[PDB]
């Protein structure tokens, strides 16, 4: 049953991104915390331009966690409509758009935006955003014992079967796994994002609060990542 | 093919409860006085049993410490065949202290000199009521959640769950790191990354990254790793 001694999948290829500190920003200004939100998906817009540039292949980004419904109704609406937004930002842009989690929680109206911009942005071959709505690592690793779970009963394998190539394969967010994470808002944590995904990425924590997270700052992170891979080997 | 998480169970939390440990830096620091390649490694039981100590006086109940990885096995023969035996000091080092110990990890994999040893460290040591150290030795995240995994098809495929019984509690229970989780995580060596330490465990732990090598951590190193800690504000997700 074990066995473990004797493949796991310059610029980093896969970029995850926390996009915290959205509330704190609006409210050092005065403003009312919904204004920090709005600008989420325009500055996600903006870093995916630099980054395909830069010649990044992939983005993943945390919008919305499977414990951010533990925040007000109000709030909580607040964020799910504006999600919407995604169809205009993108729809017509150079850029492919998936997007992970648990999509039937999420309106009708939400869900439609979704499932349109994905299929108009479907052809694009320029930087590949990952969106994760709704989603929480929890959430990816039990939905993948499930669907195994699932195949065995179905005779379609055994548990000798049962390994790191298998178990990646019916993950939402799959190899190649990121190779720089970026986190704004000055906490120094994964939140439940991409668990196993995770497991061999570089860390890097940043106080910039997400709506003031400009060029300047992405290629500082940048260059942080590269000093960490001359001392790497 | 059905998801909900609409409406729902976290294993956490001044003093943190469970710290985990990822011990690194201890090559460097030989290297740096002249001694011996792995003279370094010779700090990791002492280090792990004076720090046990401290953490147990300041009412701290567990202790989880990467000592070998998955990927170690890639190092020479020399070093790998060095640190294995150097392991065997874990039944000296702690079977007449007040402290609980546990191994988590692939046992088998590992010489059965060493496998005795840590099965008899087990033994003695299970009834102690003091601080609970585990010690990873040939351990992984990934090696966790696919024993799990393997341990909930077994159970599904003679009847005894159905997969709408597969939550998070059912998979804490399976896992060989359970609740309660890390609190706080103390990374020594100057490194920030979890080199595929207890993925799943920590989904909300606090990081803490000294550039202290492991040899040179002592009582005022953690003390300001915890001092740190206390001032972080935790909000798992809410407001
Ligand atoms: C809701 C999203 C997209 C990210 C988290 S930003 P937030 O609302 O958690 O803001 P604070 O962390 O409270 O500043
Ligand atoms: C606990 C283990 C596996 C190793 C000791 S730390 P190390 O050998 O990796 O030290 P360096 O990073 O090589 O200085
Ligand atoms: C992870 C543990 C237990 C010790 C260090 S093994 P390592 O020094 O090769 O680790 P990294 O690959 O540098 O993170
Ligand atoms: C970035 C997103 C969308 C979610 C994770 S950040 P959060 O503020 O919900 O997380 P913490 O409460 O700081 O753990
Ligand atoms: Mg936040
Ligand atoms: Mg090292
Ligand atoms: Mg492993």
């Amino acid at each position: 049953s074990c066995s473990l001694n004797l493949k796991l999948c310059l610029m980093p290829k896969h970029i995850a991104l926390i996009m915290d500190g959205n509330r704190r920003w609006a409210k050092d200004k005065g403003l009312e915390v919904y204004e920090g939100h709005k600008h989420i998906i325009p500055k996600l817009k903006e870093i995916c331009d630099i980054s395909s540039k830069l010649g990044i292949q992939i983005i993943t980004a945390f919008a919305f966690s499977t414990e951010n419904w533990k925040r007000s109704k109000e709030e909580v609406d607040f964020l799910l409509q504006m999600f919407e937004e995604i169809y205009d930002e993108f729809s017509r842009s150079g850029v492919r758009v998936s997007i992970i989690g648990c999509k039937s929680d999420l309106p009708m109206t939400l869900q439609k935006c979704i499932a349109l911009t994905e299929e108009t942005t479907k052809g694009n071959k320029g930087l590949h955003l990952v969106i994760a709505l709704n989603y929480g690592g929890y959430y990816d690793i039990l939905q993948a014992t499930k669907s195994i779970v699932n195949k065995a009963m179905n005779g379609l394998l055994d548990v000798e079967d049962i390994n790191k190539n298998l178990f990646d394969q019916e993950l939402e967010s799959k190899c190649p796994n990121p190779d720089l994470l970026i986190r704004t808002g000055g906490e120094q944590r994964v939140s439940n994002f991409l668990l196993w995904q995770l497991a061999y990425t570089e860390f890097y924590f940043t106080n910039t609060l997400f709506p003031d997270f400009g060029e300047e700052d992405l290629k500082e992170a940048i260059m942080n990542f590269q000093q960490r891979h001359r001392r790497f080997g």
